């Protein structure tokens, strides 16, 4: 290791563990994508009718953030579940259910007694785990191997986006016989191609980053603000600086402000939006105007040539563009680097 | 409101009757049998289709987390809950067999009213759970039940709540009305209705309990509110009630979630309001609050009456009366309402 915290290593490695889970799988050539440990299965769980995401803490929000490319691709049911929620309830499950594990680790409990409730039901199941050998990686009829390398660190933060990029592959698997979504799975892959890259301009930031980590050191609460592609960024970015800072941190749905929790907005509270280019622009800008009007000074983490949000808020941390189902990887770093910033400020070990 | 000077607090307080109104005509407790008249043109189809899918926003999505399992159960079927907003964002995947409700105190919210009409063009069969007739979600519905609430004039939904959920039980109740293994958890649930009026009125007998509480807490910044399963949603909603009239930073944490991250915001300064009922989650729950006390946590715990064990080892504790687990949602959500009012009252708004 060259940096202080093991997180802080995952975290700037991040252009690598991309790749690295592409290795040998992606083609940016002739568009071809291909998951090796699926290819016994993949016509299998091409006829089946529902697709349920099991995980908890970050794992179920790298399913949050892919839960939409999904729907889209597949044009499946796509149902998330939080695990030990998923046992409380007994949820019913299917024989044409392919059930989805998704566990860094492999190992915990309550997404692997979730595993053997659903293969109980005759259900297919198919692991997205970053430890071979594991026991959801074993038992488990196939799966995926995320690739992203080992994780020491206590906050997940390569793990959430090799997670994100695997499930975007496997989305682009299952519709690779339609005809109307070629075009589509192009620039999905073209995307793909340029998020390295991508990536690296967004480590770029780290001093704006680090500087809003200190505006925000003595304050007590912030609220994290997203929509559509971006509720999974919000929520993610707000259980690490949970885990990691001890700041009392909540992602809200921008949908939902309106519905009682804009009441908690006022020139004290400290707000952080996602209002990126996508299809829910202008309702991103709605809550934007509703967060104004009530007196909160909100920073927004928005697109890099969005001229009317940058120079209109007050302070920015500008992302660069990419395609609206892999933004999401972009959007979530200036948080996991705000979580690590305002630990080292109030003296904490991130690891 | 003849005594009261809030319309959100003479609400609460009507609970017992607006409960009472839910039922009537439906719940019958001479038979013990269960009838949505609304959907009696649509019941034979409704209870052919393979998924329910529920959709609303705020308050009335709540009222679906809280019926969720029941309605698994119950129904044997998928059950999905949705929020209104980002159903529409993601283009979600409707079939002519899915049932999608659509619960709405107002019938106009413009977000599940576009789900609405989005539904009906995929060839889904709508329901609407109102409590306004002749709206828009009432009239474009192809069935609908009102949930007979009476007018909502606060602006925090408190009796609506508590109807919806026990419209959503009734037509869970309904659904598995043929079959004979569940006869006696059916019977069980309606012993439980006719019940739960009287012991909401033993719940807002602690309205003095609860005051008091309000007062060691309301200069406080944050309140952490956890819980699970049947009472995810009661953590959920009282989150929302402690944020819309108090405007103090509540949260609702599934207590199963706390150990992958949020367990770390727990020490000696940050305020936690646990919901331990006795049900199946009793033991899952006694870990979460071991964590919690492990962490130098000192926590309020909404808990049954008669559980001797969690009022001996905790001080603070709101002692609620038991009924059925599907149930008992109702009886652990009215303190958090409560308190939202008492909280906010000792600070000083005007509530409506
Ligand atoms: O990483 C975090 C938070 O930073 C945890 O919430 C894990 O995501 C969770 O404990 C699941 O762990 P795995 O099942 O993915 O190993
Ligand atoms: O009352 C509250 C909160 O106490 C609101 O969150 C409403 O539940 C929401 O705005 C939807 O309203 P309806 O669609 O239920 O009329």
């Amino acid at each position: 290791g060259n940096f202080s915290s093991f997180m802080q290593k995952e975290i700037f490695e991040q252009p690598e563990s991309v790749v690295n889970t592409m290795r040998g799988r992606v083609n940016f050539d002739d568009y071809t994508v291909n998951l090796g440990g699926l290819k016994d299965h993949i016509k299998e769980i091409q006829r089946c009718r529902r697709l349920i995401l099991i995980a908890c803490g970050t794992s179920y929000h790298a399913g949050v953030a892919t839960r939409q490319v999904l729907e889209e691709l597949t044009e499946l049911p796509v149902m998330v579940e939080l695990a030990s929620d998923f046992l409380d309830r007994n949820t019913p499950v299917f024989r044409d259910d392919v059930c989805f594990f998704l566990s860094q680790s492999g190992e915990t409990a309550d997404t692997l007694m979730g595993l053997r409730y659903c293969k109980e039901r005759g259900a297919l199941t198919v692991g997205i785990t970053n430890t071979v050998g594991s026991s959801i990686s074993r038992e488990t009829d196939c799966g995926v191997h995320i690739n992203a390398g080992p994780e020491i660190g206590v906050a997940s933060t390569k793990a959430y986006t090799s997670q994100f990029v695997s499930l975007v592959m496997f989305a682009l698997m299952m519709c690779d016989d339609r005809i109307s979504m070629q075009e589509r799975r192009k620039e999905i892959m073209l995307g793909l191609k340029r998020l390295p890259d991508l990536i690296k301009e967004v480590l770029s930031m780290d001093d704006e980053i680090q500087k809003l980590a200190t505006e925000l050191y003595h304050q007590k609460s912030v609220l994290i603000m997203g929509r559509g592609y971006h509720y999974a960024t919000c929520l993610e970015g707000a259980l690490k600086i949970k885990e990691i800072t001890y700041m009392h941190s909540e992602g809200i749905l921008a949908g939902e402000l309106k519905h009682g929790p804009l009441a908690l907005v006022d020139k004290l509270m400290p707000v952080i939006m996602i209002i990126m280019r996508d299809h829910t622009y202008a309702k991103c800008q709605n809550a934007l105007q509703q967060v104004v009007a009530r007196q909160g000074r909100p920073v927004v983490i928005c697109d890099k040539e969005d001229t009317e949000t940058i120079k209109n808020t007050k302070r920015t941390i500008k992302v660069p563009h990419s395609v609206d189902c892999l933004q999401g990887i972009l959007s979530v770093i200036p948080l996991q680097l705000l979580a690590f910033h305002l630990a080292v400020l109030r003296g904490y070990d991130v690891d």
